[PDB]
RNA sequence: UGACA
Protein backbone atom coordinates (compact mmCIF):
# COMPACT_ATOMS: atom_id res chain seq x y z
CA UNK A 1 0.00 0.00 0.00
CA UNK A 2 1.17 3.51 -0.90
CA UNK A 3 4.38 2.05 -2.35
CA UNK A 4 6.53 4.00 -4.82
CA UNK A 5 9.95 4.09 -6.50
CA UNK A 6 11.97 0.98 -7.34
CA UNK A 7 15.54 0.05 -6.42
CA UNK A 8 16.74 -0.51 -9.98
CA UNK A 9 14.76 -3.64 -10.85
CA UNK A 10 16.33 -6.50 -12.80
CA UNK A 11 13.98 -6.74 -15.78
CA UNK A 12 10.90 -4.65 -16.56
CA UNK A 13 10.06 -2.06 -19.20
CA UNK A 14 9.06 1.44 -18.07
CA UNK A 15 5.80 0.68 -19.85
CA UNK A 16 5.11 -2.04 -17.34
CA UNK A 17 6.35 0.46 -14.80
CA UNK A 18 4.41 3.54 -15.86
CA UNK A 19 1.65 0.89 -16.18
CA UNK A 20 1.23 0.20 -12.50
CA UNK A 21 1.58 3.94 -12.12
CA UNK A 22 -1.45 4.15 -14.39
CA UNK A 23 -3.40 2.07 -11.87
CA UNK A 24 -2.74 4.60 -9.08
CA UNK A 25 -2.47 8.40 -9.45
CA UNK A 26 -5.13 10.50 -11.24
CA UNK A 27 -4.82 11.53 -14.90
CA UNK A 28 -3.12 14.93 -14.74
CA UNK A 29 -1.32 13.87 -11.58
CA UNK A 30 -0.31 10.60 -13.16
CA UNK A 31 1.71 11.94 -16.03
CA UNK A 32 3.29 14.51 -13.70
CA UNK A 33 4.70 11.97 -11.22
CA UNK A 34 5.43 9.03 -13.53
CA UNK A 35 7.72 11.21 -15.52
CA UNK A 36 9.37 12.52 -12.38
CA UNK A 37 10.02 8.82 -11.74
CA UNK A 38 11.74 8.23 -15.11
CA UNK A 39 12.88 11.80 -15.79
CA UNK A 40 16.55 12.38 -14.98
CA UNK A 41 16.57 8.59 -14.72
CA UNK A 42 17.63 6.17 -17.47
CA UNK A 43 16.15 3.14 -19.26
CA UNK A 44 17.48 -0.05 -20.87
CA UNK A 45 16.52 -0.62 -24.51
CA UNK A 46 15.56 -4.30 -24.60
CA UNK A 47 16.20 -4.57 -28.36
CA UNK A 48 19.75 -3.24 -28.21
CA UNK A 49 20.35 -3.60 -24.44
CA UNK A 50 21.42 0.04 -24.38
CA UNK A 51 20.63 2.49 -21.60
CA UNK A 52 19.87 6.18 -22.21
CA UNK A 53 18.97 8.90 -19.72
CA UNK A 54 15.21 9.52 -19.93
CA UNK A 55 14.83 13.22 -19.21
CA UNK A 56 11.36 13.42 -20.68
CA UNK A 57 8.57 10.92 -21.24
CA UNK A 58 6.98 11.58 -24.62
CA UNK A 59 3.34 11.34 -23.53
CA UNK A 60 2.21 11.85 -27.13
CA UNK A 61 3.65 9.32 -29.58
CA UNK A 62 3.12 5.56 -29.46
CA UNK A 63 5.48 2.63 -30.32
CA UNK A 64 3.95 2.93 -33.78
CA UNK A 65 5.50 6.28 -34.70
CA UNK A 66 7.16 5.87 -38.09
CA UNK A 67 10.07 7.25 -40.08
CA UNK A 68 11.70 6.52 -43.43
CA UNK A 69 14.87 4.47 -43.73
CA UNK A 70 18.08 4.89 -45.71
CA UNK A 71 16.35 4.80 -49.08
CA UNK A 72 13.17 6.05 -47.44
CA UNK A 73 11.61 2.88 -46.05
CA UNK A 74 8.99 4.06 -43.62
CA UNK A 75 9.23 1.83 -40.55
CA UNK A 76 7.60 2.27 -37.16
CA UNK A 77 9.24 1.82 -33.79
CA UNK A 78 7.38 -1.47 -33.65
CA UNK A 79 8.91 -2.36 -36.99
CA UNK A 80 12.46 -1.00 -36.71
CA UNK A 81 12.58 -2.74 -33.35
CA UNK A 82 10.80 -5.98 -34.32
CA UNK A 83 12.45 -6.49 -37.69
CA UNK A 84 15.94 -5.30 -36.88
CA UNK A 85 16.07 -6.69 -33.32
CA UNK A 86 12.76 -8.51 -32.74
CA UNK A 87 11.84 -7.12 -29.31
CA UNK A 88 8.09 -7.49 -29.78
CA UNK A 89 6.61 -4.18 -28.67
CA UNK A 90 3.12 -5.51 -28.02
CA UNK A 91 1.95 -2.53 -25.96
CA UNK A 92 1.80 -0.52 -29.15
CA UNK A 93 -0.39 2.06 -27.41
CA UNK A 94 1.73 3.60 -24.64
CA UNK A 95 3.89 6.79 -24.79
CA UNK A 96 7.55 7.20 -25.62
CA UNK A 97 10.69 8.03 -23.71
CA UNK A 98 12.51 11.08 -24.98
CA UNK A 99 15.95 10.53 -23.53
CA UNK A 100 17.92 13.76 -23.51
CA UNK A 101 21.36 14.87 -22.20
CA UNK A 102 19.88 18.20 -21.28
CA UNK A 103 23.32 19.32 -20.09
CA UNK A 104 23.56 22.20 -17.61
CA UNK A 105 24.80 24.37 -20.52
CA UNK A 106 27.46 25.32 -17.98
CA UNK A 107 31.06 25.11 -19.26
CA UNK A 108 31.38 22.18 -21.64
CA UNK A 109 30.48 18.79 -20.22
CA UNK A 110 27.85 17.84 -22.71
CA UNK A 111 25.66 15.09 -21.36
CA UNK A 112 25.17 11.72 -23.13
CA UNK A 113 22.49 9.08 -23.70
CA UNK A 114 19.85 10.67 -26.02
CA UNK A 115 17.21 8.46 -27.66
CA UNK A 116 13.54 7.97 -28.59
CA UNK A 117 12.65 4.87 -26.60
CA UNK A 118 9.78 2.45 -26.41
CA UNK A 119 8.41 2.19 -22.86
CA UNK A 120 7.62 -1.48 -23.62
CA UNK A 121 11.35 -2.30 -23.95
CA UNK A 122 13.03 0.01 -21.43
CA UNK A 123 14.28 -2.09 -18.51
CA UNK A 124 14.00 0.48 -15.73
CA UNK A 125 17.46 1.21 -14.39
CA UNK A 126 18.71 3.54 -11.69
CA UNK A 127 21.75 4.73 -13.52
CA UNK A 128 20.68 8.36 -13.65
CA UNK A 129 23.98 8.82 -15.46
CA UNK A 130 25.10 12.40 -14.94
CA UNK A 131 28.54 11.99 -16.51
CA UNK A 132 29.31 15.24 -18.33
CA UNK A 133 32.27 16.88 -16.57
CA UNK A 134 30.93 20.42 -16.31
C1' U B 1 30.72 18.58 -32.08
C1' G B 2 23.59 15.54 -30.00
C1' A B 3 27.10 7.44 -31.04
C1' C B 4 21.80 1.64 -33.49
C1' A B 5 16.72 8.50 -32.64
Amino acid sequence: CTDVSHKVLRSETVLDFMFNFYHQTEEHKFQEQVSKELIGLVVLTKYNNKTYRVDDIDWDQNPKSTFKKADGSEVSFLEYYRKQYNQEITDLKQPVLVSQPKRRRGPGGTLPGPAMLIPELCYLTGLTDKMRND
